[PDB]
């Protein structure tokens, strides 16, 4: 076998050597050397230490400035605080599985790894979505603290549609690559919860229509300033196309070709690349919208313009 | 000529146009694109986002913790300390320049700016050496009986610092000087012109011999006096492999170093010898601005190598609790002497 199955994981590496330990139990320090888990775990500690000060300063900002209420001012908050979930629900299990080779806090931490960064993707997927279509009302017109609140809430429950089924029985979260991140079980058929039918679903419910959505609206395009707020979105989609292709991509790849002779490097880097996801969105903020860079230097000099 | 010579500067720019401007009086985007020196400004802003907390936690973790007093636990506050220097003294001026075009604040603009790039740089030279000593007088089978105290951890912190700061004074006392490089943000030695008069064709020499290959004979000599014991394997003050992982690790900082410092030195050099030559504002702007991660990998490092360093900022992060010898001033924080 290509591979090596357990009754909850799968190793990329063959058990042929009988080497192959569970990614549970005993670090996979036999898939790649331990300088290539120290430096995720260096990356996690970098993502972790930028992504924390980043995201909680825009969501403080856009609290703290009473004129800082635009949708898009919502829904950049929101990817704040899904973020800082990333961060913090996610990003803490990778740090440490990583300086362990394995999944030390056990499978309560590779849900834990895998339900932020799903949940933290989707919402911005998600979110996207809820902002393309502001852009086709504001733009190709045909809001505020009322309906942006509607669709920050529907950015949960869509991306909660995703993130929370294989928790609870419909797929299941299993580690990926050098086995220190959790993503949807893509690997096997597994008849007992079908995940086979779950990746049709979320690559067509959160991933395939979320996306051809935030193309036709776009496809189908103060008076002056609704131009670079609609720059930054354009540029927001862009970003996340970045982060979430080369690994959904890979994730399809493997999908269908389950049981292929792919190694652990393979699935690592698209991985870890889009874990980014939880740091790039607050950086076009300051970059692309004059109005936040601004507000955000008086949240810091304390009212020096 | 391929470059205009001010009495301050050298751009790496041709004034056959007149379109050259002082780096002191007007940005310097006739030099590239406006967008390109926004990203060096974004850039700095978020090494100053890591660099400021990520050297903040790890100096706040040092003193809080009592017995976290070995000269690497010792040598490392240092590095932290001379980080958040460069995080405030430099970086808020490089930072400030890149999101103006030019030094507004002029030549001490300059000088904070190339000052604590260098101190900081030569402040982690520095320890090095006296870290790649530490090693050996503990590893190669050295002495006859000693070990360190923390007294000799403070004469090689005392060491580093006068000899960081025997490198990077003399440009603001009059030998060579701090100039812009490159897109004309960043600033560093006098490599570009002669000015005789400054002795500029002698720091340079000075600080590369001095400062450089010296110390980098000695790190390597040591390194290969290291290979008698501890090769190149290392597979937290629990026992025999307590050293090995500190070895291991004193070891890459080396390399990390290296990784850092050498394109700069590399690309310095080169114009050094090769003055009046056409080069353009992103040769340096590169090298130079990578070099500047300096301020942030060191204490990456620590908390990712270091077990004992580790779970003493998870102590001190999770308010005393935490669910390798317990050195924490959290955790039976007690001497264990004879
Ligand atoms: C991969 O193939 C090897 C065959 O070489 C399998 O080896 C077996 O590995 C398991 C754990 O993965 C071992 O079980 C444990 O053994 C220890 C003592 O060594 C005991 O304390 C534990 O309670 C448990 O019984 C087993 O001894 C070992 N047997 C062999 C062949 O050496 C391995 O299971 C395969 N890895 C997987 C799970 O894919
Ligand atoms: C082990 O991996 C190899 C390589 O991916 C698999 O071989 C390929 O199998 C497909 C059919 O699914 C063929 O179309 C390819 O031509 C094969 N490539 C080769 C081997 O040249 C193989 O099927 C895998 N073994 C298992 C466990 O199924
Ligand atoms: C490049 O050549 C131009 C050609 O004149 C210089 O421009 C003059 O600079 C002085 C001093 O800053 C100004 O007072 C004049 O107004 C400029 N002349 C005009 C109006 O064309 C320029 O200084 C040269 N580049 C540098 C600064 O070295
Ligand atoms: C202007 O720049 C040119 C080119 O960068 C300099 O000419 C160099 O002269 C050397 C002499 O050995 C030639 O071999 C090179 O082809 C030239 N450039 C290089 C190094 O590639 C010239 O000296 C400069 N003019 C001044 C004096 O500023
Ligand atoms: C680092 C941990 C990771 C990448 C774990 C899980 C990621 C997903 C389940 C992603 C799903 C998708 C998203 C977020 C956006 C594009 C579509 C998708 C299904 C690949
Ligand atoms: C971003 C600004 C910088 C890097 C300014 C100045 C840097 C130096 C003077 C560096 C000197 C050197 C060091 C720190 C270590 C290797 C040798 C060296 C002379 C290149
Ligand atoms: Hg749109
Ligand atoms: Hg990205
Ligand atoms: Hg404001
Ligand atoms: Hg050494
Ligand atoms: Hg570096
Ligand atoms: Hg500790
Ligand atoms: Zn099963
Ligand atoms: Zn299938
Ligand atoms: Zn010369
Ligand atoms: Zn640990």
């Amino acid at each position: 076998m290509n591979g090596t199955e357990g009754p909850n994981f799968y190793v990329p590496f063959s058990n042929k050597t009988g080497v192959v330990r569970s990614p549970f139990e005993a670090p996979q320090y036999y898939l790649a050397e331990p300088w290539q888990f120290s430096m995720l775990a260096a990356y996690m500690f970098l993502l972790i230490m930028l992504g924390f000060p980043i995201n909680f300063l825009t969501l403080y900002v856009t609290v703290q400035h009473k004129k800082l209420r635009t949708p898009l001012n919502y829904i950049l908050l929101n990817l704040a605080v899904a973020d800082l979930f990333m961060v913090f629900g996610g990003f803490t299990t990778t740090l440490y599985t990583s300086l362990h080779g394995y999944f030390v806090f056990g499978p309560t931490g590779c849900n834990l790894e895998g339900f932020f960064a799903t949940l933290g993707g989707e919402i911005a997927l998600w979110s996207l979505v809820v902002l393309a279509i502001e852009r086709y009302v504001v733009v190709c017109k045909p809001f505020g603290e009322n309906h942006a609140i509607m669709g920050v809430a529907f950015t949960w429950v869509m991306a909660l549609a995703c993130a929370a089924p294989p928790l609870v029985g419909w797929s299941r979260y299993i580690p990926e690559g050098m086995q220190c991140s959790c993503g949807i079980d893509y690997y096997t058929p597994h008849e007992e919860t079908n995940n086979e039918s779950f990746v049709i679903y979320m690559f067509v419910v959160h991933f395939i229509i979320p996306l051809i959505v935030i193309f036709f609206c776009y496809g189908q395009l103060t008076q002056k300033a609704e131009k670079e707020v609609t720059r930054m979105v354009i540029i927001m989609v862009i970003a996340f196309l970045i982060c979430w292709l080369p690994y959904a991509g890979v994730a399809f790849y493997i999908f269908t070709h389950q049981g292929s002779d792919f190694g652990p490097i393979f699935m690592t880097i698209p991985a870890f690349f889009a874990k980014t996801s939880a740091v790039y969105n607050p950086v076009i903020y300051i970059m692309m919208n004059k109005q936040f860079r601004n507000c955000m230097v008086t949240t810091l000099c304390c009212g020096k313009n």
